[PDB]
């Protein structure tokens, strides 16, 4: 009899099939070219494709403005460079039957000052050489990571500039959609998770501690204005790309980036329900605080309020998974740590074998050291 029955059924979303419920979080590993952006191609087409029995891969936060960027060499989607090597890692998923969608990001306040400042402010991008956010709030009591500073110590996160609402409308959202059509399109992902979530651009005008907007459709001071980028964005790229072939990833309760809401279950719920009509592939959801702060059922607020599919992550081991799959309270769950460990994570639920230990130190080597080192079980 097999030990986690629920968690290995195949499950339809969007347009696919998936092998199983076992997804591959978004995991930012830092294995791209500082200069162009541009994916170190053999690095990451073998740690994807070790990962790619995973029913469903979602890559890493890729850039979608040029140059904006908030984790110094991390990938891009922007540029003709960077979808060649893409398209070379994308199939060499495929060729192993797996699946895979591109997070999307901005990284908005999260921007590395030292970098993106030091960008010329000219020509066909108004948006160039600045920090940009919803509201001019810097990230406190956070000091940028010696692995994401431009000078490999600790940097201090900025005071960004507030988008107008003509570079929302105009500068922002058309940079999504041209990325997805990049991935999807020319790529060949299978499809784009919109990253809602962990302080940046979009979670940043979700959230009430980073929106103090007093005006226009983004506005800080209602629910409905907080979750209308998210919806314009999702909305803007599910047009063009088709909504089954589109993601969206939010964190209610994730406290990292100086992110708190004052009502995330009434935020969460009217979310849940103005996305509805977009016919998503899937929403992600982190269920909970990193910081271990904020409590709330997020699992039973989008459970109620979502009938499409639905992937939740945070914490969960094989057990859990499978138990709220079987409840019927999740469609998939998404791993991160242990995706980072477990080249053969699968395998390791299809057999019972014990898992790979993560080691934190090495999450960010820009080698092949805690990246493609970690074995498959014996
Ligand atoms: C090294 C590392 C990189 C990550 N990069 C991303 C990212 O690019 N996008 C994202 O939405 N979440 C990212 N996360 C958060 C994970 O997707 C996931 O939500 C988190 O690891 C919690 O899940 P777990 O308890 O299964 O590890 C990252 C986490 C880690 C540890």
């Amino acid at each position: 009899m097999a030990t986690f029955p629920e968690l290995l059924r195949p499950l339809k979303l969007g347009r696919y099939t998936l092998r199983n419920r076992i997804i591959m979080a978004p995991l930012t590993r830092c294995q791209a070219t500082e200069d162009g952006h541009v994916p170190r191609t053999e690095s990451m087409l073998k740690y994807y494709e070790d990962r790619a029995s995973a029913g469903l891969i979602i890559a890493e936060a890729t850039m979608v403005q040029p140059n904006y960027t908030g984790f110094l060499t991390e990938p891009g989607i922007y540029s003709d460079a960077q979808i060649e090597e893409w398209r070379k890692i994308v199939d060499a998923v495929h060729k192993k039957g797996g699946l895979i969608f591109l997070q999307l990001i901005h990284a908005g306040r999260a921007g590395i000052p030292e970098k993106i400042l030091q960008q010329p402010k000219s020509d066909q991008d108004p948006l160039a050489g600045r920090l940009l956010a919803a509201s001019a709030i810097p990230i406190k009591d956070h000091r940028i990571p010696a692995y994401f500073a431009a000078s490999g110590e600790k940097e201090t996160y900025g005071v960004p500039e507030e988008l107008t609402d003509d570079e929302v409308r105009n500068g922002i959202i058309p940079l999504f959609v041209e990325g997805a059509k990049n991935a999807i399109f020319k790529a060949g992902f299978d499809g784009v998770e919109i990253h809602g979530a962990n302080g940046y651009l979009l979670d940043a005008f979700f959230r009430e501690s980073s929106n103090k907007r007093q005006s226009g459709p983004y506005a800080g001071t209602t629910i409905d204005t907080r979750c209308q980028l998210i919806y314009d964005v999702t909305k803007s790229v599910c047009d063009a790309v088709g909504s089954d072939r589109v993601g969206l990833r939010i964190s209610p309760l994730n406290g990292v980036h100086g992110m708190i809401d004052s009502n995330p279950e009434a935020l969460t719920k009217h979310l849940c329900k103005k996305i509805e009509p977009l016919s998503l592939a899937y929403l992600h959801y982190l269920r909970g605080d990193m910081v271990n702060q904020q409590i709330g059922d997020v699992v039973a607020w989008v459970r109620g309020s979502y009938s499409g599919v639905k992937i939740s992550n945070l914490r969960y081991d094989f057990e859990e998974a499978d138990q709220q799959i079987r409840e019927g309270k999740v469609d998939a769950v998404a791993f991160g740590a242990k995706f980072i460990a477990n080249p053969d994570l699968v395998e390791r639920a299809q057999h019972d074998w014990p898992l790979n230990e993560p080691r934190p130190e090495t999450y960010y080597t820009r080698t092949a050291v805690g990246y493609n080192d970690y074995p498959t079980y014996n």
